[PDB]
């Protein structure tokens, strides 16, 4: 299984569909890439919910600008949000190689002994880690 | 003002983003659309709902199933509806001139002495009106 | 494999992504299916194409009007192309069994003893068949 | 007229149709912004065309990869282009007040007095100019 994966797809399908929000099983793991992706404007934010005994993190997605002419979808915010290192094929990286997503206009989340970062704030504290995503 | 259309228009975004349910005020003849809308199965229905005081329609939108492949989007009911008799350019057409919407696959909705009635109904009941809508 | 199966998704994934023509490889059963969606209103046409030697059937797609506000997607006019019968599950049907597909708006092509025929062609011959496939 | 929003939004309306190419009549300007749009990622490439004595601007249209799971829609490389100087209301920025686009994550293509820059390029060199438009 892998978890991680499961939420991203779970969160880029709500968007698909306008959705206010949805709900992944908590991990403490999967509250800090929420805590980045809130961070950096790709959800509004999220907020523990705890139903019938389960936790659970309720995302509350982000929808941009109406369309440009009577068109009534939003403009989307996330637009590419995938898994890079996973289960069985692992992608881990050093500081000096740390890569620029697409041209500087995307972020990269890292798992790094100094916690999860951007790759922007990773080469700042001056660790690599595992390429957990790419989104922008 | 053009009622009809407003109700009309706010169906056809609704679905476009995948909404539950919108809310349109209420009348007795938009009543009669959502009635026969509902009944050729474009809607799953409506309920008259006041929201403060003011009556309102709270129309359920009909989706159907998820595509064929990991596409999140369900397959749509709705597909077209639009006002064809404006206000200012009211369509009138006798019985024989009742046309065929979309070679037979799609529903006129007339407003006529014997009520509102679906394209077939009207040939049937032999009665001529006003064309309010088309839809498939 | 199931040719047919074959022919209609690559249809459907055409007209998802707004094409002029598809070419799937030519046969004469699939050449009288092509015949029955573009006498019914969903393709333009199509046209034998030998391509070094192969056989080709080249249909050339159809949309409809321009989006109702500045969105230049066209209204598509095949919203849903879907096998029935098939490699390890057939079905087949007998005159009385017909169904009427989509409540009349929308056609089901049956392969029957008097050839290919729509549903509404196959009652009228008083034929039954195979259900190949269903479309609005 | 505005020539300059005429191309941005001829080019995004063929990415929302996933055309191959678009034309837009040539000019000196008009090869700058398609100098600086490919080479920052967002167009293929684009080629003058004189199709029939008047220049054109042969744009060839970028496209990224499939999405995940049967979509056939490719994922796009231009998600939002909007012209913000219009005639008759232009906006001129000087450096200091050259604008971050979309945190970060898109580019402002500047008019200057150092030629066509996109934002980095005019801050780096230290020029202001006329806010042509914003793309991510």
């Amino acid at each position: 299984t892998d978890p991680i994966a499961d939420m991203l797809t779970r969160i880029r399908n709500a968007t698909r569909v306008y959705k206010e929000s949805t709900d992944v099983p908590a991990s403490r793991f999967k509250e800090e890439i929420l805590r980045i992706l809130a961070r950096e404007g790709f959800i509004k934010g999220y907020e523990r919910v705890d139903v019938d005994g389960k936790p659970y993190l309720r995302v509350y997605l982000k929808y941009g600008p109406r369309r440009q002419g009577p068109d009534p979808r939003p403009e989307q915010v996330i637009h590419h949000i995938r898994r890079i290192s996973k289960p069985g094929r692992r992608v881990y990286v050093g500081v000096k190689e740390i890569p620029r997503v697409r041209r500087g206009l995307g972020i990269a989340i890292l798992s790094t002994s100094k916690g999860v970062l951007t790759d922007r704030e990773a080469r700042k504290l001056g660790v690599g880690g595992e390429l957990i995503c790419e989104v922008w």
